[PDB]
């Protein structure tokens, strides 16, 4: 594919002092636009947004039963009081439950793991680092121009999964609705190597067009957390994706 | 499972001066609660409520290529301005594209059609009235209980159709997504045999429960159509549910 960059769009990042990116791609990943070429292809920790193809790899491998799972907890602590409790995918997805995709990922195992990143084309496809952890600290990247790639493939039924295992992924990543208007979308926040990103990745249904979507950005505190949601959103409306 | 009158719910009705039934059953209890025991097994016309099976068809049986397919506007004048444009098959669902469905109903076929209504126990599964209108003036009948049995075989997938064709019709009636919940939904309004009745059903994903719902009402006039959505969200919120 092709990539074009919009000089204009900087103005939104350097109004905030943000270094990051912003790709978008209407009806296909042919041809997309961006802020800044360089870093739309730069690779960076997934952390979180890699729940994505987690959860389509445990539903291929029958890990994750099917669409009506229950990851049970056993009532032993957890780290946050929102994760002390009996949890569907799409509940896992919304609370950031990283251990139900833990036991997800070690019931994998690396053999299958490493396979299915690569029949996805995922990101550098480097599952080192520990099963558990990978994406979080090992040595796993991706770019913004992947994602959207891998989310165009999803939206397709396109990735090496079954349609239906696609399918129920999908569903658990709608964040918005509205009669013509779909979005289905993921954050992420990577703390554990510097410096620190922050990710929203998804696509946008608007009638009957489709836009993908891949925001990354280096995080300097918590408080900064926000424009991962907000810069994206203000270039969306500004192509007239409201 | 079972039912249980609950004639508190009445207060809703009785302020809105409204003749209605709400059913709201909790999945995991197999057990449902009802305002009206008597007009819960009432039968009326499904009018747009139909869209439901008749997706699930068109998919079956191939009329219907895929969730992609977009339904082109041939330029003639449609009975509601939202109507008069290309739509996606979310789309047309969503905004009550009756002439998207009448053309739908018209490749499916009288065997096809009957055949499935069979197979799904929807309603009286009477198609007579002309095979692109039975479902809107014609004999076709079907009761608030008969539709939550019929919706929740469908979550469960356990409808004489595929899985994925099941999925997509699924996806497609997403009307609200929240951290906490999800809710799938169509209304109707039957307005060609006396009195009118409005719809409303669907079912609501919460925590790891799922409680599937059915209203209908009298409507006097189009004024009241509100009420379709307004008074079963506000018992839905009364039972802490949404
Ligand atoms: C739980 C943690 O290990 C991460 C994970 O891998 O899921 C979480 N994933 C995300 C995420 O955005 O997807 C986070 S962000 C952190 C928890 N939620 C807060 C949201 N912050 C704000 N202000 O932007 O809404 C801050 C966490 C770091
Ligand atoms: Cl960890």
């Amino acid at each position: 594919g092709s990539i074009t960059e919009n000089t204009s769009w900087n103005k939104e990042f350097s109004a905030e002092a943000v270094n990051g990116v912003f790709v978008l791609c209407k009806s296909s990943s042919k041809s997309c636009a961006t802020n800044d070429l360089a870093r739309a292809s730069k690779e960076y920790l997934p952390a979180s947004t890699f729940k994505i193809p987690n959860a389509i790899i445990g539903l291929e491998t029958g890990v994750i039963k099917n669409e009506h799972q229950v990851f049970k907890w056993d009532g032993k602590p957890r780290a946050m009081k929102q994760w002390e409790r009996d949890l569907t995918l799409r509940g896992a997805i919304q609370v950031s439950a990283v251990p139900v995709f833990q036991q997800i990922a070690r019931e994998v195992g690396e053999v299958r793991m490493q396979k299915y990143l690569k029949k996805f084309s995922y990101g550098n496809q480097n599952i080192s680092g520990g099963i558990d952890k990978f994406w979080l600290e090992g040595q796993l990247r991706i770019s913004a121009v992947n994602q959207v790639e891998f989310l165009e493939s999803l939206y397709l039924n396109k990735l090496s999964a079954s349609k239906e295992n696609q399918l129920i992924v999908k569903e658990a990543l709608v964040t918005e609705a509205a009669p013509e208007y779909l979005v289905h979308s993921k954050t992420g926040y990577s703390t554990r190597i510097e410096p620190k990103i922050g990710w929203w990745v998804g696509w946008v249904e608007k009638e009957t067009e489709v836009y993908f979507f891949a925001f990354n950005m280096d995080i300097d505190n918590e408080s900064k957390l926000p424009l991962r949601k907000s810069i994206p959103t203000k270039i969306m409306e500004s192509e007239g994706i409201i």
